[PDB]
């Protein structure tokens, strides 16, 4: 309770946490299991001088792997999280068009983006650690998957800090995550192995590995995860949404390769017409293209409705 | 960037940083001299190795005690922060409970708490450190002052772990800060002495002293705290705000002595009759009275309107 007490030990308790989830639920300790031996030692060593200290949620009392479970608890969006109006017509991406430009005028450009056909996944960076994960939900509240999503090995449990773009106080992104198809198959053959039932299809597959009670189910599974939109942030103001992405790289957090930024409809629809004859060489599913107004500013002159932005739309393939 | 390499950084950055914080800004470090020091050399050693991880907002480039100041950037609340209605006659109050009555029946307690006249705070921990500290702005957002209040002594950095009461995960509590009387004329004294204007009553110096760019004016003030609201907690479901009480003394929050539960509105009316008779015995500034609804369930089928709850109500004392 003295307060340097209480600094050393959530530091310690918090070090030793975290190890001991690399060890048990991830199979991938980052430090020796010598160095793990010291660092547990101090912790109940200080734990022996100061009795307030041990509760039944220390991590001196979740020894072998225990108190590792995801229970899928309500936990809100900083912001909203809304999803995308659909358009399946030349005609209905045309009309968006023509509403977009008669509303900011000229300015804006058009990032085009493959849409991945996964499991919507929210996650909150505070200086840079990551705090929280959650599912969609309805889209102010989403369900706390936390522990599954950091066994992805997509994404970083801290962002890496460079000259160009500083770490924000609170970052807010939103990205896909999805199945490669060869291990889609891969796991669908483990899972027949073990007498338990294949997925119909990757996204289920995802949907269902994300979703374990038990994280180190997840862990074993090869997930992946690309960041596609930015929620609530601070310390951070980017003047464009492809200029953000530049500093998620930099950060560390996967984005893809296939995002082009457009000038005009015309662009726009070159990009669909060459996705429509491409997108099956892409290794995962793709879904359409997801068009957006690529100027924050313009991207509040233009809001959301009650449902939807008003400022992006997802234009889908037909399936076969 | 590797793994162990960022938590390394983080938690010995977040530790020489916080250390800076006080013994600069607070003048009251918690470890010696020695100790920090050695702290220090260890953090530019690991960013001699690493120079990705110098960067201008490291603590071994704000190095005197640079880099702490406050500019009182918006900031969300994470529940609303309603303000309370009022109450100033027998009568009102009478009808007050009438309508009360009448919708939760006769299962509805009342908590009586003297009301303060200072400056609402509300702060948030999670897990247990102290995250943000915010003023009341509109209700849904309002102002960062986080390290003016680290520096009130009243204002635990972390919460203090027992067996009865879990540390919840998230928890944002309501306070007021103000200044005893024998306090704000000392200070009014020592401003005089400086060529400066004093101020005209303790809310104004409680307000003025915790707005300061530079936190280590507040730090050098005898600011005080207690808390008397729950906003958005996490880990933690009390049945009742008497109770939720009893928790914040237990992880070390202040709380006052003296709030009284009533049965009824003639408890709550002696009670008000109570200290209108001896308020003036209170080495601070008293208003009048805060009833609130004790029950939590009961502060849920009664709700809020667009501005204030529907279960609370402040009886407000004529002046003079
Ligand atoms: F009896 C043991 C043996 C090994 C450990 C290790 N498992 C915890 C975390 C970690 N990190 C690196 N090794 C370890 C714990 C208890
Ligand atoms: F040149 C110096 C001398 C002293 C310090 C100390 N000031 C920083 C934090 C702290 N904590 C305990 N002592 C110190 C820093 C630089």
């Amino acid at each position: 309770t003295a307060p340097e007490v209480l600094r050393q030990w959530q530091a310690l308790a918090e070090e030793v946490r975290e190890h001991q989830f690399r060890y048990y639920v991830r199979d991938a300790p980052i430090i020796s299991d010598a160095e793990f031996d010291e660092l547990l030692r101090r912790l109940e060593a200080l734990e022996e001088q100061h009795p307030e200290l041990r509760t039944p949620d220390s991590p001196t009392q979740l020894v072998g792997g225990a108190g590792f479970a995801t229970d899928f608890e309500p936990v809100d969006h900083l912001e909203r999280m809304l999803s995308l109006d659909n358009a399946f017509t030349a005609d209905e991406l045309a009309a968006w068009a023509g509403r977009i430009h008669a509303e900011v005028g000229d300015a804006a450009h058009y990032l085009c983006e493959l849409k991945i056909d996964g499991v919507a996944l929210s996650l909150v960076y505070r200086e840079g650690r990551l705090t929280r994960a959650s599912t969609r939900g309805d889209g102010r509240t989403g369900e706390d998957v936390t522990l599954n999503a950091r066994t992805i090995a997509d994404v970083p449990e801290r962002l890496t800090p460079g000259d160009d773009y500083p770490v924000p106080e609170v970052l807010e992104v939103r990205g896909e995550v999805f199945f490669r198809l060869d291990d889609f198959q891969a796991l669908n053959a483990s899972l027949v192995e073990e007498g338990k039932a294949p997925f119909a299809n990757p996204r289920n597959s995802a949907a269902g590995s994300l979703r374990q009670k038990d994280p180190a189910v997840t862990a074993r599974r090869r997930l992946r995860m690309i960041c596609h939109g930015l929620g609530h942030v601070e310390g951070f103001r980017p003047a464009t949404l492809h200029q953000a992405y530049l500093a998620l790289r930099a950060w560390g957090l996967p984005v893809s390769e296939h995002t082009t930024l457009a000038t005009d409809l015309a662009g726009v629809r070159e990009r669909i017409d060459y996705w429509g004859e491409h997108r099956h060489e892409v290794d995962h599913e793709i879904d359409g293209v997801v068009v957006k107004v690529d100027e924050v500013a313009l991207q509040r002159r233009l809001g959301s409705t009650s449902r939807a932005p008003r400022w992006a739309i997802a234009y889908k393939y037909p399936p076969e």
